[PDB]
């Protein structure tokens, strides 16, 4: 078996995770459950990034310990991975020691090879962002005798604060041109290559400054061996976990070796700089292979802007799971919002996709063709024969070019694409009820075979749809099944859609139709 590793981000438990994170998780879920039924051996990673002062001063707050409020955060966070059926293969947390260890060995090593040291980092910093930033970079930067002596970050807007402490270096500068070279050589390696140019003139034209890896001022974070008073910066800390999680370093790298390089690290775009400079550079730094790709999706936005937990202008995944069902919710994040552009949130959005693509156009396509089976054939669906209308031929060609266009989108993880594609083919069979009157082949007994082949299309049709979303939906395409009493678990797979017409036994669908949905 091919092997495929794609990874999350692990995220900031510094409060409760909004539909923005649901997208990425649910992105990673959709081509991990793709990639599994290609017949690929997939490991899936997420998890938490729980070191550094934004989380100490939150477990501060909260009158708890970092380890207290972490548990308490975490068990949030798994709660609604379990609830969005996120099938994740691994969760890594950066408090673990399979992680900490991994680190360790990464900082003691570039010491050693000289790559990292000692200095002292004089400049700003945002706690929110954990982010270094050059004077010019602050907004509504703050003037006193000619000087900037206060600002904000240009990512959140919260203030920053002065920094001057002592911090080990990571020379990043040296480099340079190998990281430009690397560019060169792959322009495909950050998708959309839409975000390469900006990322290359905003961080690397001005010149790779030299990495701030430590601090002393707080003792939140992996600990350095030989320098224990220091404590690594989050974000070295952080990016180690893509291969802390297979047993980098340790006794036995057969996870590593069989999983790394990933195939896909995803992200939004406002953390593409951290996957595609730093990320590359400690990895040749440890002589290491790359990713193959980074995937920045966009942002998800309400009217005040981008989707933020610090913020507070959040959409909870909980409220529209718990009132809408998981379907509504996975479809809702995949579909309204293409991943290579932002999308604005709207209740109004939400409820239009939820009733009218997933209630009407598949709940009524499913509810409409067993009715007709029940009524004309007493639940006994005939055989599929072979394309005996007139309009069959046509329609079995765009079933099979429904499924290689949706393959098209899927690897280059058009997701919202894939699913308009699928919806195409679910209209055209809502459609080919419409054309063929079914009803009035159900007058004469001439008519019967006929009538049998527009029942055996159209429970074919959506036999396709079912196959061809069972990466997106976790509940509807089980339901189809049992619904229709398609019990062979060969015709649930993708290969089962490579010639049109597989039920060519008859088949008692339910007597009890049931809603699809929600
Ligand atoms: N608005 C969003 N749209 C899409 N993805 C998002 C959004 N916000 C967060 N994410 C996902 O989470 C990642 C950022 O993780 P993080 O824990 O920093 O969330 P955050 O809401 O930006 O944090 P905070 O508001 O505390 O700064 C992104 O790279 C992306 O994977
Ligand atoms: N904003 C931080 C969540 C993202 C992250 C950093 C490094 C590795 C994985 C995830």
């Amino acid at each position: 078996k091919e092997t495929f590793y794609i990874t999350t981000p692990i995220y900031y438990p510094s409060g409760n995770l909004h539909i923005g994170h649901a997208y990425s998780t649910v992105a990673g879920d959709v081509i991990a459950r793709y990639k599994r039924m290609q017949g690929y051996d997939v490991r899936y990673l997420t998890g938490t990034d729980e070191h550094g002062q934004k989380i100490q001063e939150k477990a501060q707050k909260a009158g708890k310990t970092e380890i207290e409020y972490l548990d308490e955060m975490i068990a949030g966070i798994k709660q609604l991975w379990a609830k969005l059926e996120i099938s994740n293969d691994d969760f890594i947390r950066t408090t673990e020691e399979r992680h900490k260890h991994v680190v360790e060995q990464v900082f003691e090593r570039l010491l050693k090879q000289g790559d990292i040291y000692l200095g002292e980092y004089e400049g700003w910093y945002s706690v929110p962002d954990e982010t270094y930033y050059t004077e010019s970079q602050l907004v509504d930067p703050q003037y006193e005798n000619g000087k900037i002596i206060g600002g904000k970050s240009p990512d959140s807007g919260h203030e920053v604060e002065l920094v001057k402490e002592e911090s080990y270096f990571f020379n990043i500068s040296k480099y340079t041109d190998r990281l430009l070279e690397f560019y060169d050589q792959n322009p495909d390696f950050i998708q959309p290559p839409s975000r390469k140019n900006e990322m290359i003139n905003n961080f690397i034209k001005p010149g790779l400054a030299d990495l701030a890896v430590s601090r002393t001022s707080f003792n939140w974070g992996v600990h350095v061996p030989s320098n224990p008073k220091h404590v690594v910066y989050v974000w070295i800390d952080a990016l180690v976990n893509y291969i802390s999680a297979l047993g980098y370093l340790s006794d036995d790298e057969s996870l590593f070796n069989k999983y790394w390089p990933a195939d896909i690290h995803l992200m939004a775009k406002e953390i593409v700089r951290f996957h595609s400079i730093i990320w590359p550079i400690l990895l040749m730094a440890l002589d290491l292979p790359l990713p193959k790709k980074v995937f920045a999706h966009g942002w998800i936005l309400m009217k005040d802007g981008k989707m933020s937990k610090s913020k507070g202008n959040v959409v909870d995944p909980n409220i529209l799971i718990d009132r809408y069902g998981l379907d509504a919710t996975r479809y809702y994040l995949m579909r309204e919002l293409p991943f290579g552009s932002d999308g604005v949130f709207t209740p109004e959005a939400f409820v239009e996709r939820t009733n009218f693509d997933l209630a009407n156009d598949l709940g009524n396509l499913v509810n409409r063709t067993i009715s007709m089976v029940n009524k004309y054939f007493d639940g006994e669906l005939p055989a599929y024969q072979g394309p005996l209308h007139e309009l069959d031929e046509e329609m079995e060609a765009m079933a099979l070019e429904t499924v290689k266009s949706y393959t098209e989108s899927m690897e280059s993880l058009q997701f919202s694409v894939a699913l308009s594609t699928v919806w195409k083919f679910i209209s055209r069979t809502n459609k080919y009820i419409d054309e063929t009157t079914p009803w009035v082949l159900a007058k004469d007994d001439s008519q019967k075979d006929m009538l049998g082949n527009v029942m055996a299309h159209l429970v074919e049709n959506i036999r396709y749809a079912a196959v061809l979303l069972r990466p997106f939906l976790t509940h509807a395409p089980k339901e189809i099944f049992e619904q229709l009493n398609i019990n062979n678990p060969q015709f649930m797979e993708f290969s089962s859609l490579e010639q049109y017409g597989v039920l060519n036994e008859s088949i008692m669908v339910t007597g009890q139709p049931k809603p699809i949905f929600p």
